[PDB]
């Protein structure tokens, strides 16, 4: 098996997660005949990969057959023990002969990549290197086994045509997880779901680009022995646009972390929410005028797509929910996070300063705490109950007064934790300042935009993504166009209720698998049969309905949402890959 | 309402718990017309009671009507906010005229108490004082209301005859929670449950005593307007021995502590089990040759009755389970606690020394821990990953070696944490040394006898009873004769599976309230239709079956057992007291 892809060592939301979750089961069920191919980027990928430059059995012949011939191929383990013997390929090591590879592409399939975008050039170069490695392996192994080559996305789709030109006896499977042409039309301010058969692919390809990419994608789909897509909705645009109906639907699964107790995810949520509460206390210093027990943490994560990931409708719903909470005289407050990576330069002074003063207050309270504890210990040793007024003197009251005065703040807490280099052109900040949300005292919702992926080694918010998601209360992902949707998937795996859409692969998958959804925390939101304003109103209604329920109802809802983890497990969802491999073997050679 | 009883301020297992749990609901449903009467003992009862010597409304007339007349009456709150206005009565303050009270008893009902036992003399004196207080209150209040007087046990049963002699217009309810004659015959090595109608009460009363007590109990039962008992099994011996069928059965409830989350009792169990693990590490120092993750904590609590609370059968079952675990080659180990108060003098040196060396090892590990943390912090500040061998020098290895040598122990850990003044006559230690259980390395079960009630301010085991019970895994109470049974009741309230009996009020109550018991953690054990050896074999089978199930099964079983807390709630079980009060009002005056 060869699961060649571009995201194996570099962290990107797509491809990387599905491969990392699949590797364990796909290796334990099959064995050491599982091989993974990907690129090399000088970004720290070697930190997570245990490279094996020295010769190693289980395809030891290529190391002394081709490595010392002007190429660069490594063998790694990934630090994940699913037996993922990964074949890492360097991109910049072999780039001096791009002209001959372009000529080879011209001879074979009249395709290639223009010099405008280096991403696709690197993808094609990696495809050439992968094809050379696979051919060398077949030559060295005397063609005794019939290996199956599987391809993900267009970043590794040139392998299909390269192998078909050379007629290598392998079973070809191609699985596209996102028709990028659909992605770039859905961002073109044009309706995409009302009609699909009225699109002219060649006319649209090129004004927004995606002409060579579309051509190579369709060539791979046609020439691949087995074609596959993520959701049933994915197959719909695949057969209507690429004119190649997928052989079988292959829903995306996850490696659920089973605990010895059913309620351990609740404890993880409690701890992570405590950490988020510490961050909130840091950010809203001098403005802690709202109860923190009535605070709910909403969030929308993923790549920074405004109209595709559904951030405009979420912000409109947040403004409306703020208006209803203000006019209803409610003590509930909602802190909404926005984890969408936009380029910054560093943090702003306000956020780091807020964390600093929060922990300075923590230190001052600690000091008074040890002094009080020592005096109380003396009193208990003597045998007299404290009268509570003889312990604290004038100096510690003086320093508490000084600390309180130092934390006084007149400006409002910032909406962005980082210092972005383009604030006049950022959609999120623009609409935030348009809808009049500035974390004010009167505001019932507080927006925090964290334009960066979460990491466990960050100066502020020392939580990785999974822990932070476990800490939140509701994940709102009203995405207009996205094939499957991972973020709601692990939200429901970790027990957090989520707001999906009927235009999403996750929402569609959970639509017909459960009778009466939204009773299990899956607030499916209709975006196909409703206008934008109606969808915003429905999102506001869903948010308010989540707000009105008490703590017991929230706990019960989280339990019900967690109970659905078995649907997205790779044990249940891995059978489709096995079926695809069986069809590929039957088509190529029994 | 007057709930007069002997255990209101002094801590005894019976009476005290039921009154303390009932007070909240019986005061919130009725109001400030609820009055509680009890004795005064110079044992610290005033620490838990906020006495009000100064005049206070809501029966302010007695304070300036009778208190300054040679008596001693206080008003208290109990520190429990169920509105329990308690009328505390001093016992030793008014004891100079016992002869006239004895003559009054002779004139009224030919009863009294012989000078052999001072407990019953104090009870009768308290009854006289209570009757005087009630009569003075009626005189001062102009008899406007028709108050209801309720009596518990024979320690407050002279009030019935004293009030009937004076014909005070009150509604009399008497509730006996234990027919003491049954208790003392069941300890006389004679069968009690095979027949009940063949007993001669007068012949049996006096050789074991309980003649005056039996006479006054039956006089109270006959003269009381409403008679009541704890369980249905209680009414059975009440009508067959006292010849006064109770008007209605009144099962004993509990004030369940509801948490905002369903699983919080699991977290409490985890924390309490961690504390018990610390105690076990202290006790078994130099002998930690068994995995602590495979350790299950069984316990049997309550008053020190050997054949009545079922301690002999539990120890036989423990020995048998040890034999099966040894011959089965099992890694599971079981630590069985015995909380039965027997008089001691202090702790023994071994147990305190064991706790001391445990925490000395904790301190040594802590010291090495700070040194390692500082060196690691230096390494991380520099920027170099530790090589793990340059940090620890020779001195800290030297002190770890010295600490390890100091904790070496050749004698086995003791079975009793305290130093009892009669070890040659203690039934528990006698049978423990007979069945050959000495906490050896080969022994799969380890017995710890803690001859004292648990307290939160003890030098070792700083846990109160409820926390310790939450920490255990299974409460075994194979009691032969006991009317209702509180310990399994709060074991099931707090989620711990329990082993009750069909001769118990709790076991009988749960028998016909749930279809197919032992599926909810209620291991009902038959002791009526089975011999002693067969009962021991069934207990051994139950213990082994509990041992074989894994952690997930234990968690599920605890959840199921916790789900039954609503059956024993005072909300559901308090209706019988309301019915009894209604019948008393109907019988006395509508
Ligand atoms: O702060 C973040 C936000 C998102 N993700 C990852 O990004 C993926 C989102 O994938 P999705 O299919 O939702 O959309 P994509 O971002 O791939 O377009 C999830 O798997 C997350 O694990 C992350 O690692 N850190
Ligand atoms: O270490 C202990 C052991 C027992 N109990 C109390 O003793 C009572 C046991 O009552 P039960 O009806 O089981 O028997 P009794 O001891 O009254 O005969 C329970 O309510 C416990 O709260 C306690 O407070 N501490
Ligand atoms: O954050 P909330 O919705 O109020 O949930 C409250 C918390 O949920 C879970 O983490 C646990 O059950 C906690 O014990 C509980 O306090
Ligand atoms: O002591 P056990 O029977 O092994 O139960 C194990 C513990 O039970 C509960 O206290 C919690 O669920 C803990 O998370 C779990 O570790
Ligand atoms: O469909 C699988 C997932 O990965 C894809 O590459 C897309 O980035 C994402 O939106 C999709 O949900
Ligand atoms: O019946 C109520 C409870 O209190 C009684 O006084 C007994 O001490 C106890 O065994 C009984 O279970």
């Amino acid at each position: 098996l060869f699961e060649v892809a571009w995201e194996v060592a570099n962290k990107v939301g797509g491809i990387y997660t599905v491969l990392q979750t699949k590797a364990k089961v796909t290796g334990d069920e099959w064995g050491d005949n599982y091989f993974l191919v990907g690129p090399y980027t000088e970004q720290g990928v070697r930190t997570q990969v245990e490279l094996l430059e020295a010769p190693t059995p289980a395809l030891k012949r290529t190391l002394d057959s081709m490595n010392s011939k002007g190429c660069k191929v490594y063998f790694g383990r990934w630090l994940i023990e699913g037996g993922p013997l990964v074949v890492l390929l360097d991109v910049g090591a072999s780039a001096w002969a791009l002209e001959r590879w372009k000529g080879e592409l011209w001879d074979t399939c009249n395709i290639g990549v223009p010099w405008y975008d280096r991403e696709a050039n690197d993808a094609v170069l990696f495809g050439f290197l992968t094809t050379w490695f696979l051919g060398e392996f077949l030559a060295q192994s005397e063609e005794k086994p019939h290996v199956v080559a599987h391809f993900h996305e267009w970043l590794a789709g040139v392998g299909l045509c390269l192998c078909r030109a050379r007629r290598l006896p392998v079973a070809t499977i191609f699985t596209t997880h996102a028709t990028l042409l659909g992605r770039y039309l859905c961002a073109g301010a044009v309706d995409f779901y009302n009609n699909l058969e009225n699109f002219n692919v060649d006319k649209e390809a090129g004004e927004r680009q995606i002409y060579h990419r579309y051509c190579m994608e369709r060539a791979a789909a046609h020439c691949a022995h087995v074609f596959t897509t993520v959701s049933q909705i994915t197959a719909i645009e695949a057969q209507h646009l690429l004119k190649r109906k997928p052989d079988i639907v292959t829903p995306n699964g996850l490696n659920v972390k089973k605990f010895s107790a059913m309620h351990e995810f609740q404890n993880l949520h409690a701890q992570s929410k405590a950490r988020i509460q510490e961050f909130v206390r840091g950010h809203f210093y001098g403005h802690l005028d709202f109860n923190l027990d009535k605070t709910l943490y909403f969030f929308i994560a993923g790549r920074y797509e405004f109209s595709n990931k559904g951030a405009d409708v979420f912000l409109e719903a947040l403004a409306r929910l703020n208006y209803l909470l203000r006019v209803n005289g409610s003590e509930q407050t909602v802190v909404a996070f926005f984890i969408m990576p936009a380029r910054t330069n560093n943090f702003n002074v306000e956020t780091l300063k807020g964390q600093a003063v929060r922990k300075q207050l923590w230190d001052t309270a600690n000091t008074v705490k040890e002094k009080f504890g020592r005096k109380l210990y003396e009193s208990l040793l003597v045998g007299s109950l404290p009268d509570m007024n003889k312990m604290l003197d004038k100096e510690d009251f003086t320093m508490m007064k000084r600390a309180i005065f130092a934390t006084q703040r007149q400006s409002f807490p910032p909406v962005c934790t980082h210092n972005m280099l383009d604030d006049s052109s950022d959609p999120i900040l623009t609409t935030i300042r348009r809808i009049g949300l500035f974390n004010s005292s009167a505001d019932r919702v507080k927006v925090i935009f964290h334009p960066e992926f979460l990491s466990s080694t960050s100066p502020l918010l020392p939580v990785d993504y999974e822990e932070f998601v476990r800490g939140c209360h509701l994940g709102v992902f009203p995405s207009y166009y996205e094939p499957w949707g991972y973020t709601p998937a692990e939200c429901t795996v970790m027990g957090i209720p989520s707001i999906s859409t009927n235009l999403s692969g996750f929402g569609c998958f959970m639509e017909e698998h459960i009778a009466d959804p939204s009773a299990y925390g899956i607030y499916i939101l209709d975006r196909r049969f409703r206008s934008l304003d109606d969808s915003c109103s429905q999102l506001t209604s869903f948010l308010y309905s989540f707000c009105q329920q008490s703590r017991r109802q929230r706990i019960i809802q989280r339990n019900r949402t967690e109970r659905l983890s078995d649907l997205l497990d790779w044990k249940y969802l891995g059978r489709y890959y096995m079926s695809a491999r069986h069809m590929a073997l039957s088509k190529a050679f029994p």
